[PDB]
């Protein structure tokens, strides 16, 4: 049975306007900027930018990536598909 998102955790993220979209859950680093309450933050493969979502936003990987695993034309998109399959927890910065 689920438990809840912890950092490491890889999923398909929806933001408005974009595809499902290729991220994981990130750590925040000591001394870093936390996320609001409630949110997590989001690191987005292949753009490499980070926003901050909750669980409604977030579709855990491997369930959902024979829907929304496939090329998109949009910028990153096709890059983040590799990350997450290929290298999905080293380092992007």
């Amino acid at each position: 049975m689920p438990h809840a998102f912890k950092p490491g955790d890889l999923v398909f993220a929806k933001m408005k306007g974009y595809p499902h979209w290729p991220a994981r859950i990130d750590d925040i680093a000591d001394g870093a900027v936390k996320p609001p309450p409630n949110k997590y933050p989001i690191f987005f493969f292949g753009t490499h930018e980070t926003a901050f979502l909750g669980p409604k936003d977030l579709f855990p990987y491997d369930k959902s990536k024979d829907k929304y695993g496939k090329p998109n034309k949009r910028k990153g998109f096709n890059e983040g598909l590799w990350e997450i399959q290929n290298n999905p927890h080293a380092s992007y910065s």
